[PDB]
């Protein structure tokens, strides 16, 4: 996508020379917004062959509060088994923070649903927020939240939504974080009865690897294809009954996938 | 400013009409990002003059984690009154969640000393965030918090902060907005032995009400002025030992003050 790899080209030219935990080195900018109006097409990066089926599985884990990794390996999703423990579980990550943030008097709030119901019941709202940055859960977390904080508004019969990302790999990462939000703003949409519109994001630390510079040279070679679009089978009677099967992304044709190594 | 000035003809110019709680109507966008250089200089509107005084009073309230009044009273500070009940408490907003942050197990976090641990001990963190968005607390605060979010970042030997504003009125709160925060961004480098970097000024829902036409036209006729510069007179022993008379604001020309009425 033209804003993706206008990002890229950003940080191999502008970044910093950064170093992450104890280990690799990567070019660092601070600071970046793009915005994604999500009538004109599905965000899916075609510049590379990304894999939505890990995405929707993913996030529909998320909605049901999920934190353990069982689900996901019922479907053969693996990206969260690096971080779970010996039983699959990842301590209070995303999906408890949204349905279930612990309050210190011995509530549980579903952050979800009172979005839903500030959409349909206030939706000129300038608080429609949930937040994963819970500070007396981070030392439990297996990882603290690197898409932290989101936002959804409303005008003229559209849904937007931003979300906060203190932290980001541009190579391996962000297609997969931006195609994750985009279709939540569109299930958010289809429940509320609204169109939709912008998805912005927005990033803190944003920055590629050293060992992955073959790769985004590779890539940025590459013009970008027409940007698929994502059709929903099935208006489910709620955000928490989706299924994997509603979800199809028509007329997507990539370049083929990049493979990008990580150190251990 | 320029980059202030360019957005408030981008409200203008592209801001769709909304209107705000049971009242004033708005014009509105969503999604929108500011970088100031503060080597350049102190981001203190010069387009209208701008009283410096109650800021730096409400900051230093922050730091110490006073949600009471009485200190902003005692110095004649009065920017808060308004939501003030009674025995002058504004419930659970800033500077408690700043300051102690309530963990469901009885812990208070002190998210400021966090932050200065990490940015003396592990500069490179990619999560050096202070929140005032606890869920827990928010039905019992006077008002949700505005400047919700903020991430600093290390690189060079110059710190960087982005702030996330889910709400704002470009012509009376965003000016004050910005300086309150590129202020902080100086004591924390100071105490740091760090250079000031850049602040970057991120908005969700960013407007301006109706009833302010006539002064945002006034202050779009007016040319920028060279920006001030700020000296601090005094290295205090930490954070929290700041005092009023320790900041001087040096160059600041502005053009005349301009009234922005609210309705009630
Ligand atoms: O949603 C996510 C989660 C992690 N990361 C990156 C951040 C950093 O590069 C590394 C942290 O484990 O992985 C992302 O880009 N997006
Ligand atoms: O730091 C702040 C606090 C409030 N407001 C605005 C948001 C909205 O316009 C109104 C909410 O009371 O005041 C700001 O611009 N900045």
């Amino acid at each position: 996508m033209k804003q993706y790899l206008e990002l890229m080209q950003k940080v191999l030219d502008e970044g910093t020379q950064k170093n992450d935990r104890t280990g690799t080195g990567t070019l660092s900018i601070f600071g970046h917004q793009m915005r994604f109006n999500l009538q004109d097409g599905f965000p899916l990066v075609t510049t590379k062959r990304c894999h939505l089926r890990s995405i929707i599985h993913e996030l529909l884990w998320f909605l049901q509060g999920d934190t353990n990794i069982a689900y996901l390996h019922e479907n053969n999703v693996t990206i969260w088994d690096e971080w779970a423990d010996e039983n699959g579980d990842l301590g209070p990550v995303y999906g408890k923070q949204w349905r279930a943030w612990p309050t210190p008097d011995g509530r549980h709030i579903d952050q979800i649903t009172t979005v839903l119901n500030q959409l349909k019941n206030d939706p000129d709202s300038r608080r429609i927020i949930v937040s994963a940055w819970n500070v007396g859960e981070l030392d439990k977390m297996a990882l603290a939240p690197c898409h932290a904080f989101f936002q959804f508004y409303v005008a003229d019969g559209k849904l937007s939504c931003q979300l906060y990302q203190r932290s980001c790999d541009v190579f391996l990462g962000l297609p997969f974080n931006i195609a994750s939000y985009a279709l939540l703003v569109h299930m958010m949409a289809q429940q509320c009865d609204l169109e939709v519109g912008d998805f912005v994001w927005t990033g803190g630390d944003t920055h590629l690897y050293s060992n992955h510079m073959d790769q985004t040279h590779l890539q940025l070679s590459r013009e970008p294809r027409p940007l698929p679009k994502l059709i929903i089978k099935r208006k489910p009677e709620s955000i928490f009954d989706y299924r994997f099967e509603d979800f199809e992304i028509e007329g997507y044709d990539p370049h083929p996938g990049i493979k990008a190594p990580v150190a251990i």
